[PDB]
């Protein structure tokens, strides 16, 4: 009994996690509807094509595989889209998660690792952001992630569900061995966009603000290597497996990275410059956002190992038509 159900396991972070699980002796079973993920990324165990809203098929799957844990990545998201199409996010992130959690309790499938987001915090009072920070999200994406977190808490109370919610800002980089990458269309994440622009796959990288109250002048955000993310989700499995209590922790390096730093590194490491177009800063935009990683260190024994900028850039670059030298 070493099956682990990786819901959303055909996508960016899910496929890396499936690879890691297999490396640690688990048998990842991917359940994915391929809406944004890729069947070719399911290389480390069985594949079940299915939607998490297809509750009968999800229950059927849990009964067949009797997974010792469920890792939930199955929520697609484009940067900025939730404000214009909140219906999609309430349906998938709230409706879909409820269907998953119902499938779990109805099959006595017990351990749920939920991939959440630091977007749940919204604009913070203190940097870095600690788990105690109020969660006042500013868009439906953040809102629906927060709803899922609370749903987990209510299902724990009612049904004895055990869980770990993992919060982080920006998944980045790719597997060190170069055969598994981030394949999104449209690609809305910053480092892929910057690399695509340097590679000539995009014409321009529009950067909104050289004006921020930071060094650089450009905004600071929080980037974690996807392999580090995989590591944490598996540690979370081990935590619940060794009878750990329910957790909600931040994942990251504890240090932010500016846009200038990223563009600089890409140019330096690849020899291709990023064609930046500086546009006016947005009025209510935060200058710096990054999470405090200490609770995850204490509770999970987790530290990032691959989330230096150099490793993030180096591993991602080949997947976007760039060459590292
Ligand atoms: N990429 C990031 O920067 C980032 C940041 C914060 C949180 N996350 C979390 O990571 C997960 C997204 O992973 P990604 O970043 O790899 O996106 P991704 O789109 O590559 O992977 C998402 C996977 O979920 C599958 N999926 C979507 N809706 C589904 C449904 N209803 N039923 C079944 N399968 C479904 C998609 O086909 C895809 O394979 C989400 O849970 C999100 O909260 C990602
Ligand atoms: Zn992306």
């Amino acid at each position: 009994a070493n099956n682990v159900l990786v819901v959303g396991g055909a996508g960016f972070i899910g496929s890396h996690t499936a690879k890691l699980l297999a490396g640690q002796g688990y048998a990842p079973v991917v359940y994915d509807n391929l809406s944004t993920g890729h069947q070719s990324a399911v290389r480390w165990g069985d594949f079940v094509e299915g939607d998490i809203l297809d509750q009968a098929r999800l229950v059927e799957t849990m009964e067949k595989y009797a997974p010792v844990a469920v890792i939930h990545f199955a929520a697609s998201a484009y940067v900025g889209e939730s404000v214009e199409d909140p219906a999609k996010y309430y349906r998938n992130n709230v409706g879909g998660t409820q269907s998953l959690l119902d499938a779990c309790r109805l099959t006595r499938t017990q351990n749920v690792i939920f991939s959440s987001s630091c977007a749940t915090y919204g604009v913070p009072s203190r940097l870095p952001i600690g788990e105690g920070e109020a969660q006042n999200p500013i868009n439906p994406y953040g809102r629906t992630k927060l709803i899922a977190e609370h749903m987990l808490a209510d299902y724990a109370v009612a049904y004895g569900l055990r869980y770990v919610a993992l919060r982080y800002f920006n998944a980045s980089g790719a597997d060190i061995d170069g055969e598994l990458g981030e394949k999104h269309d449209p690609e809305t994440h910053l480092i892929p966009r910057a690399m695509m622009a340097a590679a000539g796959r995009l014409d321009v990288l529009e950067v909104y603000g050289d004006d921020y109250e930071t060094p650089d002048g450009t905004c600071i955000r929080d980037y974690i290597h996807v392999t580090d993310l995989a590591r944490a989700h598996v540690l979370a499995v081990e935590h619940l497996k060794e009878a750990g209590g329910n957790l909600a922790v931040n994942l990251g390096t504890g240090r932010g990275t500016s846009i200038r730093e990223i563009v600089q590194s890409i140019g330096r490491l690849t020899g291709r410059s990023v064609p930046v177009a500086m546009r006016a800063r947005r009025a209510g935009d935060p200058p710096a956002l990054y999470a405090d990683p200490a609770l995850a260190a204490e509770k999970l024994g987790f530290h990032t190992v691959y989330s230096d900028l150099d490793t993030i850039i180096r591993t991602a670059a080949p997947h976007f038509g760039l060459e590292v030298r």
